[PDB]
């Protein structure tokens, strides 16, 4: 199948991502468990070799809207994380597709904001616990 990756995060990160979200008051807030970045997202399967260790890896983002597929209006913390961008390029090198136009890390906020309007400039620790990779459907 395809290829998946995505980085989670420290406690005392997602701590910091929950109170953005309730202090916010955003509906469809993303669950604790479900909070990470992306980093594959590839339609084709390689040796991606998940990290080891765990360390800051972007401490702030700005807030923006990133339509889906099925048409939600979902708000995101959009970063400029060196690491991130680094991790994808791997990935590429590797050989990984991503069919999109550019590559912008985030972490997804919110589900679906219907049709209400965020904007913001945050600092956030964001501390890399782990990366997983996983089949993609």
């Amino acid at each position: 199948s395809g290829l998946y990756v995505a980085a989670k995060f420290s406690e005392s990160t997602l701590d910091a991502l929950e109170e953005l979200q309730r202090s916010l008051k955003l509906p469809n807030p993303v669950p604790r468990d479900k909070l990470h970045t992306t980093i594959v997202y590839s339609r084709v399967n390689v040796p991606y070799k998940v990290a080891s260790g765990s360390f800051e890896i972007a401490d702030k983002g700005k807030l923006t809207v990133f339509e889906t597929q099925s048409g939600n209006r979902a708000l995101v913390l959009e970063m400029d994380s060196d690491y991130l961008s680094a991790r994808h390029s791997y990935a590429k090198a590797l050989g990984a597709s991503y069919d999109y136009p550019d590559y912008r890390p985030h972490i997804t906020l919110s589900y679906n904001i219907g049709v209400l309007n965020f904007s913001g400039e945050y600092k956030v620790p964001v501390v890399l616990d782990r990366e997983y990779s996983e089949e993609l459907d």
